[PDB]
């Protein structure tokens, strides 16, 4: 399984679709599927 910053994880079968970029106060995102 992956896992992307802390809290997520994907067992190679997506990608980290990683948001608030702009300071990072949060961090809110998901996997997307590549397929």
């Amino acid at each position: 399984d992956h896992v992307c910053d802390d809290n997520f994880s994907c067992p190679a079968g997506s990608t980290c679709s990683s948001a608030f970029g702009f300071r990072n106060l949060s961090l809110v995102w998901g996997c997307s599927p590549v397929e």
